[PDB]
């Protein structure tokens, strides 16, 4: 089997993308933010307390003939913005682009922290890394993936985000129409649970490229681009007045700034992120400052390679024996 569903910016920053995912029977259809960077399906639902559900869509288990709760069974998660939901779970049919899994663990939340409240475009979450960083107490549960994986024609998925367009995530099957060139396979290390590999170096803009590993992992729910605080300097330091704010958060600059390109390494080949990638805009309303695609890792712990990286790049998150990531131009 394969499934393709198109996935499309929440907003005109790209700050996430929502993919319709239809739950239960008859179908209810809610749209979740797919997220190779955690390992929980979750939505709002019939069970979300009502003063933090605002304009999303829930996913009602009563209303499913074949939803099933899965007795005892919580969860509960933490994201690397600080943001958390809680909950129980049901099991039910889940279909994504077409591809269906019955007997799918269904994350009903219960508790939503205050950004989930404030986006009403994100019904919830789709997770995408490996199913032992999945929260489910007191049996783990496997994710959409992992479920669907024997079935696949081959055993995949891929992650064309588009930069202000939608794009298309595939599962089982690898589109050839999709990139240019040739897709490049890097090694995979899964002991931390996610996608985690290793870039051979970078450059800015026209500059030579540097050789130097930089692990970090490839991660759809994660808006910008973390690396480690020498590579973002370098990058910075060639827009005229681009400066680290500890009151913004990270690096701003000015909004009249024509940003450079970027340039991460795959092996021996290069993906590049034209530099208009990396402006995510006023850090307030009609302010001229901006807040930059690029921004440190040192306060995170792992460098991450997200949507700002991704969507310059068709994606192959290989989910053989031994998982392997694969990256195209496009």
């Amino acid at each position: 089997s394969t499934g393709s569903a198109t996935t499309t910016p929440i907003d005109s920053l790209d700050d996430a993308y929502i993919t319709p995912v239809q739950i239960g029977t008859p179908a209810q259809t809610l749209n979740l933010d797919f997220d190779t960077g955690s390992s929980d399906l979750w939505v709002f639902s019939s069970e979300t307390t009502a003063s933090e559900v605002d304009g999303q869509t829930i996913y009602t288990p009563s209303k499913s003939t074949t939803a099933k709760l899965l007795s005892g069974a919580t969860w509960s998660i933490s994201y690397g913005d600080g943001s958390s939901s809680s909950g129980d779970v049901y099991t039910d049919t889940v279909s994504v682009g077409g591809l269906t899994v019955t007997g799918q663990a269904v994350e009903s939340a219960k508790k939503v922290s205050s950004s989930f409240t404030e986006d009403s475009t994100i019904d919830g979450l789709l997770g995408l890394a490996f199913s032992t960083l999945n929260t489910v107490s007191p049996t783990q549960q496997k994710t959409f993936f992992d479920n669907a994986k024997a079935s696949l024609d081959s055993p995949v998925f891929t992650a064309d985000l588009g930069y202000h367009a939608p794009g298309t995530y595939n599962f089982g099957f690898i589109d050839t129409t999709a990139y240019t060139g040739s897709i490049t396979y890097t090694a995979v290390s899964t002991k931390q649970g996610f996608w985690e590999w290793t870039s051979t170096g970078y450059a800015v803009g026209s500059g030579t490229f540097k050789s130097t590993s930089i692990d970090g992992i490839a991660d759809t729910g994660t808006t910008l681009l973390y690396l480690p605080a020498t590579v973002v300097s370098a990058y910075w330091a060639q827009v005229s007045g681009a400066k680290s704010s500890s009151s913004v958060g990270g690096y701003v600059f000015p909004c009249s700034a024509t940003l450079p390109s970027f340039t991460f390494g795959v092996g021996s080949a290069r993906i590049v992120i034209p530099g208009d990638y990396i402006d995510f805009g006023p850090i307030s309303t009609g302010s001229s400052s901006c807040f930059g695609g690029i921004q440190s890792s040192a306060g995170i712990g792992i460098n991450i390679f997200g949507d700002v990286a991704l969507k310059a790049a068709f994606v192959v998150f290989n989910g053989a024996t031994t998982p392997t990531l694969g990256f195209a131009s496009k």
